[PDB]
C-alpha cells in the first residue's frame, strides 16, 4: 500500500500517486539541522528537526497539478505530484454488487470477503459470468508516458477468461484478454474519467491440482523513457474463488422429476402431481448445482451445463447437520469403500475421492460398501424429511427387522405365504439356516456404517429408522437385495415411492415412515434388468440450499 | 468409538469388547412391558420400562470371561462378552515419548496433537526412524477366530514405510510390512498381553500432490466363520506429519562452513576463528534441515541426506518477524520473480514454488528480480543480526548511497580516485549522464522490493539498512553488479565477511555495520568468474531454530 518518493534539492522530480495509497517522502538520503514543508491544498502533510507522509484530496486534472516544498537548513527541493485515480472493483461482498482490506485474500465466512467465480459448461451468456470494472481518473495526458495491463499468472491463466465489453454490455468471441494463452494484456485507456467493464468466466472446477483461487492483478506502468524497461508504480488485484458443485440430498424441495414400462409411469405421474413438481419423459449421473451472488445454475456430472464404484450411484449425501460443534450446512457427501485396501478389494479412483474434498462445502465421509455385490451406497442407506428432531430421519436396510416380520407370520398363523408371486415359502425362508447366517453377516456390515453415520453425521438412535429389507449372496461371497430393496426409494417432499417388495412387508415400512407425515405409494417394476446390470427407475432435481456456500467456514 | 450388539432371548450372543470403547447394548430389536439386566462384577452397566451402555473393567484371561442378563417381562437373555485390549501407540504428544482425542487429527500448535515422520534420504539407521507400538492384551485362545491387519490407504502407500522389530530394536531389510507394494499386512500376534514395535520412515516430502499427512490404521478382523468374508469388529489408526524442509537465515548461529583462489582462503580461515566455527576445504545448492522430537538432521538441495531462476541462489529466508498479529517464527522464504508475466520475462519453475509452498511453515514471499541479469534475489538484499529492535536488519544494495558517496569525493577533492586498480575515474563515472539514469531505474527497481519487504515481514524503515552498490546494464536492458557487490556477504554471527569493492567505500559500509556490534573484513576475491557464470566463494550450515514447527500454527 505504500510508495517511497526520494526528493533531491538538485533537481525538481515527478512523481504519480494513486489515490487510496499511502505515500511516503524520503528526505534524508539527500539533505543541515532542521528541515520545514510546505505543499499545495491538494496534497496533506502529516509528520522539524533533521517521517513524512502524503495524502491527496483527489484526482489531477493535468500533470504535476500538486506541488510540495522541502526547505531544509535554506535549500529547498521541489516536487511535482500527479495524483490519479486506479480501482479494480468487483463483487467482493458477495451481495451481487459491485464495490471498490485485505483486498488479495479470499476469506470463508458472513463477515468476509471475496468475489466467485462460476465455471462455464451475446447477453444471454454474460447473465452467467462475473463483472469486474475498473475505474481511472486521470490527466488528460496521462496515458502518453504510462499504461496499465490486466494479467493472471501463468499457472491460473487456463483455469480463466477474461472478456471486455466493446459496445455497453455486449461483447464478441474476439474481446478475450486474459486467456490459457494470454497470461497478460495491454489496456488501451484514455485520459480523464473513464469505466470499462471486464466479464469474467472459469473454466475449470476445484481439484486436487486447483485450490480454486483464481488472482487477476492491474499494473501501472511508466513509459517516460524508451531505453530503459517498464517500471510498475503501482498494482492492484481482485481475488476470484471458483464455485463448488455442491450436492444436493433428498431432504432438499424437488423440481423436476426424470423418468425411463407401462404402469411405472403412472403411478409416477400420480406421485409426482401430488407432490406438485415438472415431470418429462425422455440413473448413471448426479444432478448439483453451482452458485454465485448473481445467478445458480444446475450441472449435472457423468460420462444446466455439465470399477463398479467409480459410478455416482454410489454418491450421496446427508441432510444439514452438526457434528461436535462443527457445523454442516450443506450436509456431507456420503460415498463408499472398503474397511482396509485389499488385491480383491475395490475403492473409487482417488480422483474422483479428491475432487468430492476439493470442493469443501460439503467433507466427505467414506463408508463400508465393498460387501456388496453392485457396491453403492443407496442400496442400504438413505433420508426422508421429518417434522421433529433434525428435520430428517436415516433409513437403513434391516434384516433383522425382516426376519422378525417373518417369524411373527409363523406365530400369527401366516407360515405358507408365498413370495415372487420360481416362488418360495416363508416358512421356507425363515427355515433357511443358511439364509440366517448369510442376513446376519449383512446385518453386521450395516451396523458397521450406522455406527460410521452415527459418529461423523452426529447422529442418535432417535434420527434412525431400520427399514425391512432382506439380502442374499451373489458370486465371490457378494451381497445383494433379495427382494426389491425399499430404501433405495423415490423421495418427493412428503410424497415417497417405495419399491413394491412383493402384503406385510408393506404394511410394517408404511407404519414406520407414515407417523413422519409421510404418503407410500409402492410401486411395481421399479428397478429393471438389462442384459446384467440393474438400473435405476427415475432421478430428481432439487431446489439449492438457502444457505450460501460461500459463508460457511470448511 | 462404538459399537452395537444385539441380542435375542432364544440364543446367547457373543461378542468382543475392545477396552477404550463405548459398547452400546440393543434391546428392542427382539423383545413385553419392563425389563431388568443384572452383570458380572467385570462389567459396569449404566441406563426399568420399555439407551444401555456397557463399560469394561479389565482384559479377559479366557473367552466369554464376562456374562450379562438381560430379564424382559419373564425370559431372559444371555450374552457372553470378552474384553480385550487393543492399543496402538505413537508419539501423539511430540514431546519425543510414546503414548495412547482425536486420533483420526493432526492438529498444529503447543495444545495440539499429533506425531511426526522424518524423510529417509542396523540401530544407526533406527535413530532417525519414527516408533509406534501395540499393545494386546487379550485370552489365550483368542487370535484363533480373529486376526489384526495393519494397513495404509493406496494413495500414502508410496509415501510411506513400515518395519517389524525381528528382534528386539534390530531389524532386516525383509521385516517390511507396509510400503509402496503393501497396502495391507497380516499380523502375527499371539496371545495373553503382549507388546510389538513398529518403525516407520517417509519417502517423500510435503508437496503439491501430498499435503504431508500419512494415516496407519490397525484392524480387527473377525474370522470364526469360514464360509463368510472377514468382518471388521474395531478399527484404530494415528495419523503421521511429515516434517518440512526448512531454511536458516544469517541469524542463526553458524555451525559449519564450506569452501571451494589462494589469499581468499586465508581471510575465511580468519573469520572462522573469530566465530569460533568448523570450516572444511574440499553455491548451486541450499542447506537446510527437518526437525522431529527424537532427531533433527541437515538436508541439502541441488540437482546429512540430500532458467535462471530455478537455482537456489534465488532462494532466501528472513528472520522470525511477526507480520500484523500473524507470527512467523520460522521467518519467510524469499525468492524472485517478474512484475508481471509476459513472452520474454522468467519465473522460478511452478514445481519448485508449490514445493516451497507446502512446508507451510515459512510461506515464500515472490520478490521483483527479473531486472537482474542473474535474477536471484540475494544480489540485492541480505540480513545480519542486531543487538536491537527486531534483532535484525534488512540489509539492501543502494545506487543513492553510492552515488552520495562518491559526489561528496568530488566536494572533498578526491574526484581524481580511479578504480579497478579498464580503470575508471570517479569524477568520470558521476559525471556519466548514461550511468547516473541506469542506477536511477535500479534504484526504482529495488525501491519496490522494499516496500514488499516492509509490507510482507512488516517492516519499518528503522529496520533497514541501505548498503552503497552500484549497478551497470548488461545486455538486453538487464542489471548487473558494477563492482562486487557488498550486500551478497558472509554473515558468521557477530563477524561478517564483505566482498572488496575496490577505501572510502569501505569506510562507510563499516559505519552502518559496526555499530551493530559486526567485525567487518573484507576478502580480495570473495567471486570469481568461471567461463560465463559467476560462483558464489563459500557456503554455511547453521543451528536449526529452537522453535519447534509443528508448533506453529499456519
Ligand atoms: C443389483 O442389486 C440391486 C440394486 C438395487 C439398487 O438399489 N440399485 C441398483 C444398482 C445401482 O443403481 C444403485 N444405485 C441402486 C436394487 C435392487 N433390486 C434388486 C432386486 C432383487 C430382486 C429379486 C426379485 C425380483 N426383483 C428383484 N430386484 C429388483 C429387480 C431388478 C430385479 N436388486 C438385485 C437390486
Ligand atoms: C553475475 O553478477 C554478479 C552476481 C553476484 C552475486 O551476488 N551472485 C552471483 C550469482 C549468484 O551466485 C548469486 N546467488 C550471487 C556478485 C557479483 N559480483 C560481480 C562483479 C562485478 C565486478 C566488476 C569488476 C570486478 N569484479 C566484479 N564482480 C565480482 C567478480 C566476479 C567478477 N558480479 C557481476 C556479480
Ligand atoms: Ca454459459
Ligand atoms: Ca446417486
Ligand atoms: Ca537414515
Ligand atoms: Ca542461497
Amino acid at each position: 500500500q505504500g510508495t517511497l518518493i526520494r526528493v533531491t534539492p538538485e533537481q525538481p522530480t515527478h512523481a504519480v500517486c494513486v489515490l487510496g495509497t499511502l505515500t511516503q517522502l524520503d528526505i534524508c538520503s539527500s539533505a543541515c539541522t532542521s528541515f520545514s514543508i510546505n505543499a499545495s491544498p491538494g496534497v496533506v502533510v502529516d509528520i522539524w528537526p533533521l517521517e513524512v507522509t502524503l495524502t491527496m484530496k483527489v484526482a489531477s486534472g493535468s500533470t504535476g497539478d500538486q506541488k510540495v516544498q522541502i526547505s531544509y537548513y535554506p535549500v529547498k527541493a521541489l516536487l511535482y505530484l500527479t495524483g490519479v485515480e486506479i480501482s479494480l472493483c468487483a463483487d467482493i461482498t458477495r451481495t451481487g454488487k459491485v464495490k471498490p482490506k485485505d483486498q488479495r485474500t479470499w476469506t470463508w465466512g458472513p463477515c468476509g470477503q471475496g468475489a466467485i467465480l462460476l465455471v462455464n459448461c451475446d447477453s444471454e451468456d454474460l447473465q452467467d459470468m462475473s463483472l469486474m470494472t475498473l475505474s481511472t481518473k486521470t490527466p488528460k495526458d496521462f496515458f502518453t508516458n504510462h499504461t496499465l495491463v490486466l494479467h493472471v499468472a501463468r499457472s491460473e491463466m487456463d483455469k480463466v477468461r477474461v472478456f471486455q465489453a466493446t459496445r455497453g454490455k455486449l461483447s464478441s468471441k474476439c474481446s478475450v484478454v486474459l486467456g490459457p494463452k494470454w497470461p497478460s494484456h495491454y489496456l488501451m485507456v484514455p485520459g480523464g474519467k473513464h469505466n470499462m467493464d471486464f466479464y469474467v468466466e472459469a473454466l475449470a472446477f476445484p481439484d486436487t491440482d486447483f485450490p480454486g483461487l483464481i488472482t487477476l492483478t492491474i499494473s501501472l506502468l511508466d513509459t517516460s523513457n524508451l531505453e530503459l524497461p517498464e517500471a510498475v508504480v503501482f498494482q492492484d488485484s481482485v481475488v476470484f474463488r471458483v464455485a463448488p458443485w455442491i450436492m444436493t440430498p433428498n431432504t432438499q424441495p424437488p423440481q423436476e422429476v426424470y423418468a425411463c414400462n407401462e404402469d411405472f409411469l403412472k403411478s409416477v405421474t400420480t406421485l409426482a402431481m401430488k407432490a406438485k413438481c415438472k415431470l418429462t419423459i425422455c440413473d448413471e449421473m448426479e444432478i448439483g448445482y453451482i452458485q454465485a451472488p448473481h445467478k445458480t445454475l444446475p450441472v449435472v456430472f457423468d460420462s444446466f451445463g455439465y470399477s463398479g464404484l467409480d459410478s455416482f450411484g454410489n454418491l450421496e449425501v446427508s441432510p444439514p447437520v452438526t457434528v461436535r460443534g462443527k457445523e454442516y450446512p450443506l450436509g456431507r457427501i456420503l460415498f463408499g469403500d472398503s474397511c482396509y485396501p485389499s488385491n480383491d478389494s475395490r475403492q473409487m479412483h482417488q480422483a474422483l475421492q479428491d475432487f468430492l474434498s476439493a470442493q469443501q462445502v460439503q467433507a466427505p465421509v467414506k463408508l463400508y460398501s465393498d460387501w456388496l455385490s453392485v457396491g453403492h451406497v443407496d442400496e442400504f442407506l438413505s433420508f426422508v424429511p421429518a417434522p421433529d428432531r433434525k428435520g430428517f430421519r436415516l433409513l437403513l436396510a434391516s434384516p433383522r427387522s425382516c426376519y422378525k416380520l417373518f417369524q411373527e407370520q409363523q406365530n400369527e398363523g401366516h407360515g405358507e405365504a408365498l413370495l415372487f408371486e420360481k416362488q418360495q415359502k416363508i416358512k421356507n425362508i425363515l427355515s433357511n439356516k443358511t439364509l440366517r447366517e448369510h442376513n446376519s453377516f449383512v446385518e453386521r456390515c450395516i451396523d458397521w456404517n450406522r455406527e460410521l453415520l452415527k459418529r461423523e453425521l452426529g447422529l442418535a438412535e432417535s434420527d434412525i429408522i431400520d427399514i425391512p429389507q432382506l439380502f442374499k449372496l451373489k458370486e465371490f461371497s457378494k451381497a445383494e437385495a433379495f427382494f426389491p430393496n425399499m430404501v433405495n426409494m423415490l423421495v418427493l417432499g412428503k410424497h415417497l415411492g417405495i419399491p413394491k417388495p412383493f402384503c406385510c412387508l408393506e404394511e410394517k415400512v408404511c407404519s414406520l415412515l407414515e407417523p413422519l407425515g409421510l404418503q407410500c405409494t409402492f410401486i411395481n417394476d421399479f428397478f429393471t434388468y438389462h442384459i446384467g446390470e440393474v438400473h435405476a427407475g427415475t432421478n430428481v432435481r432439487r431446489k439449492p440450499f438457502s444457505f450460501k456456500w460461500w459463508n460457511m467456514v470448511p
